[PDB]
C-alpha cells in the first residue's frame, strides 16, 4: 500500500536527517523542506506500479526494505519536479509555491543580502540535487541489504534507464519547444521517455527485477507501458487543453498557455491540413506564443473543431483496450491483472 | 595513474553514450558535450587520493574496473561545477564558457524560439544532472561486479557522504554569503565540507574502503584530510587575494571581487579589530559589494597590513607539517606515505 511505501521513505528522510544534524540548522531547514515536500502530497502512482511488478511474478509480499526500494521512485520524482519547475520557471506546484520562491522568501524574511531570486535558484538547485543522491542512496543500500545479488544486478539496470531517460526526455522535450517541432514524433517520443518509461513501464520492471529472472515479464510490461503511458498522456493533453479548471487543478487551455508540444496539438495541426489550411496556420502561428484569453479560447474550439479532441479520445480507448488485452494474456499472477487492470 | 583512471572513464562514457543513441541527435550532442567537458581537462586530483588511499592499505595494484570507480569522483566533479557555474552565475570556466552559455549560444545559433538564457539555464540544470546519476552507475556497477560485498558496503558509505558534504558544503556557502557570516567559524565549516571532506577525506576513504576493513586507518585519512583540505583551502584563499593572475589563472583580487567569505578575509577582520578599528569597518562594509579595482587593491593591502597574509602562511605551514606528520606515523605502507607526501 502506498502509505506503507510512504511511512518507509519517511524513516529514512528521518534516519538521513538526524545522522546529518552536525551541518548545522541553515542545512537542517533545507532537509525539512524536502520532507515536506516529498511526504506533503503525491498519489504515489510509480512506487505502485513497482509494487505491481512485484506482485505479478513473485508470491511473497515484499519486504519492508522492498518497500523502501520502492519509495525511492518518489524521492527521484521530487528531484524531477524540483528541477522542472526550475526549467518551467513556475511559481507554484499544486497550489504550493515552488522551490525557488519559498527560499527567495526566506532570503526576504531573513534581510539577507543580494539577490533573493538568485538564492532560492541556486537553493532549488540542491534541493532537488539532494533529493537525486539520497533516492539514489537508498537503491543502493536495499540492493545491498535485502535483495540476492542477480536482483541487484537486474534493480540496478532499471535505476539507470529510468534516470538516463526521464533526463533524455527532459532535453528532448525544452528542444521540441525551442525548435518548434510540429510532428506528432517528436510529442510521441517525448511522452514516451517522460510518460510511459518513467511512470509506468520502468517502475513496473523495478519491481519485477528485484522479484524474479522474468525477462518475458519485463518485455512485456515495456509493451504494457508503451500503449497505458500514451493513454495516459493522451488524457493529460486533453484535460490541459479542455478540462476544467476546477477538476485539474490548472487553468483552462493550460497546454496552450504554457506553449506545450503536446500529441493532440501536433495532431491538430496534421488534422487542420486537411480540412481547413488556415486553421492549420493559426495553430502553426499561436502556439508557444504569448496568447490572450480569447486567443486561448479560439485555439480550443479549432482543436475540436479539426476533430483532434475526438480523435485523441478514440485514441486514448484503443490504447487502453490493448494495454488491458496485453495484461489478461500475461504470464503473471491474477492478483496483478487485476491490480494493474484497476490503475489502468 | 591519472591516464590510465581518465581513460576508463572516457571508455564508461563512450559505452553510455552508444548505449543511448535512440534518443535522438540532440541528447547526443549533449553526452559528447559532457565527454568534451570532464575529459578535456582537469588535475584528477581526488581519483589520484583515492589511488593511495587503496595502496595505503592493499597490496595488489587496483583492479582496472576499480581505477573505473576511482574515476567516477571525476564525472561527480563535472555534476558539481556544472551546478556551480549556474549557483555562481560564471560565463567562464578555465577559459572556456561555461555550460548555460553554450546551450544559449546553439540556441541562438539554430535561430530557435524563446529565450536562449533559459534554454541554456535548463540545459545546463540538465547536464550536471546526468553527469551525477552517470556518475553514481559507475558506483553501482563496478560495486555488483568488482567488489565483495563487504568493500560495497564501505563504498557505498563513503559515496553517500561525499555527496552528502559537497550539497551541505555549497548550500552553508551560499548561506554564509548572504548571512554575511564574519567569523573563522563559518569560513572553517565551509572549507571542510567542501575542501577538506569532498577533495581529500573522502576520495582517500573510498579506495580505503575497496581495498579492505581498515577503520584505522579511514578515521586517520580523516584527520590527515582535515589538516591538508584547510591547507588547500588557505592556499587558494591567498591566491585567490594577492595571486598572480598569470599562476592563478583568475583576475588579481578575485576572492574580493566576487565576494567570497573565506578564513583569510574572515581572520583579516579579527586581526583588523585588534589592530585598527577603521580597518575592520573598511573590511566588513565592503566585502561582497560591487568594488571597483581600486577598492580591490585597497583591500589587498589591508589584508596584508594587519598580518592576516603572514597568519595564514604560517597556519598553512603548521597544518602541512601536522599532515605529514600524522602521514610519517601512520599504519600504512611505505609508498603511500611518499605518494601522499608528494601531493601535499
Ligand atoms: C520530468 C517531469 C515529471 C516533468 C513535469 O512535466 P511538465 O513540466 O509537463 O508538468 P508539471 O510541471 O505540471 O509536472
Ligand atoms: C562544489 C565546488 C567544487 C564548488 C566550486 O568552488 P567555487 O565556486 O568557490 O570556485 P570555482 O567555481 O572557481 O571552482
Ligand atoms: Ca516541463
Ligand atoms: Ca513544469
Ligand atoms: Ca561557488
Ligand atoms: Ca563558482
Amino acid at each position: 500500500m502506498a502509505g506503507a511505501i510512504t511511512d518507509q521513505l519517511r524513516r529514512y528522510l528521518h534516519g538521513r536527517r538526524r545522522a546529518a544534524a552536525h551541518m548545522g540548522s541553515d542545512y537542517d531547514g533545507l532537509i525539512a523542506d524536502l520532507e515536506d515536500f516529498v511526504l506533503g502530497g503525491g498519489k504515489r502512482l510509480r512506487p505502485l506500479f513497482a509494487y505491481w511488478g512485484w506482485h505479478a511474478v513473485a508470491s511473497r509480499e515484499p519486504d519492508p526494505d522492498v518497500l523502501l526500494l520502492f519509495s525511492a521512485l518518489e524521492l527521484l520524482h521530487a528531484w524531477a519536479l524540483v528541477h522542472d519547475d526550475l526549467i518551467d520557471r513556475s511559481a507554484t506546484r499544486r497550489g504550493r509555491p515552488t522551490a525557488q520562491l519559498r527560499y527567495a522568501a526566506l532570503h526576504r524574511d531573513r534581510d539577507w543580502r543580494g539577490s533573493p531570486d538568485q538564492f532560492g535558484m541556486s537553493a532549488a538547485i540542491l534541493l532537488g540535487d539532494l533529493a537525486q543522491v539520497w533516492a539514489d542512496d537508498i537503491v543502493s543500500k536495499v540492493c545491498q541489504s535485502a535483495l540476492a545479488p542477480d536482483a541487484q544486478r537486474r534493480v540496478h539496470r532499471v535505476w539507470a534507464d529510468i534516470r538516463n531517460e526521464v533526463l533524455g526526455g527532459q532535453y528532448l522535450d525544452i528542444v521540441a519547444e525551442a525548435s518548434a517541432a510540429e510532428s506528432i514524433e517528436s510529442a510521441m517520443n517525448v511522452a514516451t521517455l517522460k510518460t510511459a518509461c518513467y511512470t509506468v513501464s520502468r517502475p513496473l520492471q523495478l519491481g519485477t527485477a528485484a522479484a524474479a529472472d522474468r525477462s518475458d515479464v519485463a518485455a512485456i510490461f515495456e509493451h504494457f507501458g508503451a500503449d497505458l503511458g500514451v493513454a495516459f498522456q493522451l488524457r493529460d493533453d486533453v484535460l490541459g487543453v479542455f478540462g476544467d479548471p476546477a477538476v485539474t487543478g490548472k487553468p483552462s487551455g493550460d497546454d496552450l498557455k504554457s506553449g506545450k508540444r503536446t500529441v493532440l496539438v501536433a495532431e491538430a495541426v496534421e488534422l487542420a491540413d486537411r480540412s481547413d489550411p488556415l486553421a492549420a496556420k493559426l495553430l502553426r502561428t499561436s502556439i508557444g506564443t504569448r496568447l490572450t484569453d480569447a486567443q486561448v479560447r479560439e485555439l480550443r474550439t479549432v482543436i475540436e473543431a479539426v476533430g483532434a479532441r475526438a480523435a485523441a479520445e478514440s485514441r486514448i480507448a484503443a490504447l487502453t483496450q490493448r494495454a488491458l488485452a496485453t495484461l489478461a494474456s500475461a504470464p503473471i499472477n491474477a492478483t496483478a491483472k487485476a491490480g494493474l487492470s484497476e490503475l489502468a
